[PDB]
């Protein structure tokens, strides 16, 4: 397929995204786009295991993404 | 299905906090944005890990700096 | 043989991808795109040549890719 | 309800303003001008690193590139 | 008198390709494209003197490339 | 557009180029296009304020470019 | 006045290439295009003073340059 059509077969599904420099985001995949930019709510920031913080919901630059995953 | 620049909209005249590439954060009132995801902050307050650094009117932010972008309260 | 080609070649078959700074990764390739994003079934992270966890697939920035190579 | 951010960095021309750069440095100095990659020119302007003024020039001209954010300095 | 016409005079022939980071790769040029992504068949990563990896065929992103030279 | 303005008012005049990371050039401004790729010829590189080093002309890449301003001293 | 005009004003002569990261290549510049790719030819990759590597020729990316000087 293409790898944004996985993507969207996982809307409203919980998911792990990795940034560069090492933290991760935890959540619902709300949107996303051909940059690749994400949607996420009730998403929480995690660096080295441990929580550094919630939010009610961010949007991600794509260009800071290394890879999605469903959880 | 909801996308990532309408998400921006959404959120215009409302409080947000911005993050950035090595650690400094802003906190203030989305005022506009365009296709690049540049923003612009009203009376906004640059974060270093904790205290505040510097207090602005308003903020012309680069796009290809930030890392997220979140509603605060 | 094109790049884009050789990939190609390689839908459903096994494969490892290394990304900058180490991470690598050992799976099914599902599929890709023009920037070279990919897609990885049940997959592998490894940093470390071993075993350091799991994930049924993941979608990869091809902006994040060094190399992909098919897993004899 | 209006703006753009572009529109914000035309509403300074002529005026004082604080340049970001990547790295640590920093621009204070006249906004003389810009433009669509948003490379921007400044006059009487000077190079700022952690507090001390580095160097003073005529005037620059900053690749975007470069630029984390710009703002007026009042 | 063309970067792409020289990587093409070397389809089939030997080469040693050069990352950013230090790595290197030696191997047979099989296919590239535009952006200067390559192919290889029969290869070997190395790292300062040392073989770290063979494979049987890698595609390399261009963006990873500082430079790709001939080898007799 | 009119950086690229202030860089043509410039041409034949003595400049100083300054690259991301540290290293600075002074010499006379050749050409230059809208990428931002510059031609210096008769430059030095330098270092905290003086001559380090030469080259009757060096074509740098706008990509490595900071900021550029006339300077005849 | 123009740049890629006075790389071609080189060809076939002496040149010497800087690279992000420290190292730099001395040879004869063959070729070049939009991306300022170089082709040299019978050049040398010296660091920090050092020739570290002679080779018959090279495809250096455009990406990887920093400055090219004549003489
Ligand atoms: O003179 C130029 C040419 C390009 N760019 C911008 O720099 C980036 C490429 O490095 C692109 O966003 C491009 O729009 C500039 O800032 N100035
Ligand atoms: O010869 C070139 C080609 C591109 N670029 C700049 O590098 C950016 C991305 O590498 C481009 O958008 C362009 O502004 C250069 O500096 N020199
Ligand atoms: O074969 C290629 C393809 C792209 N680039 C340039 O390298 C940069 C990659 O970020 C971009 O400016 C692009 O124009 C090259 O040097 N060579």
């Amino acid at each position: 397929p293409r790898p944004l059509d996985v993507l969207n077969r996982s809307l409203k599904s919980p998911v792990i995204v990795r940034l560069k420099g090492g933290r991760e985001f935890r959540g619902t995949l709300d949107g996303y786009d051909i940059h690749m930019n994400l949607v996420l709510l009730d998403a929480e920031e995690i660096q080295n295991g441990e929580v550094v913080r919630k939010v009610g919901s961010v949007v991600i630059r794509g260009d800071t993404v290394v890879f999605v995953s469903p959880a």
